[PDB]
């Protein structure tokens, strides 16, 4: 099955993360795809809860610590080393936005 990667932003609220999860979970079930989440700690919980409640049995997450620019940069470096090509891509995009702002 194909992997669908979901990018979660620290600016997302509780409602947005849940909506994105539910829809991604419903969309993954229709295509028979796998769901990988990349983002902060809190938003990725709500998103993953909503995806499993939508009927997905498993969810892989790369949880990143965004409380500090240096901590987010090392966290992105780890996620580039692990994770498939789409996960590495999301992590490079985060390293660029963090290296400039956040």
């Amino acid at each position: 099955p194909k992997t669908v990667v979901v990018r979660l932003s620290p600016s997302m609220n509780e409602e947005q993360a849940a909506e994105i999860g539910r829809e991604a979970g419903k969309a993954a079930l229709a295509a028979g795809d796998r769901l990988v989440f990349v983002g902060p700690a809190d938003q990725s919980y709500a998103a993953m809860k909503a995806a499993m409640e939508a009927g997905l049995p498993e969810v892989t997450m790369y949880a990143l610590d965004f409380s500090d620019a240096e901590s987010a940069l090392k966290a992105a470096e780890v996620a580039e080393d692990e994770g498939d090509e789409e996960v590495a891509e999301v992590a490079r995009e985060i390293a660029e936005e963090i290296k400039a702002g956040g």
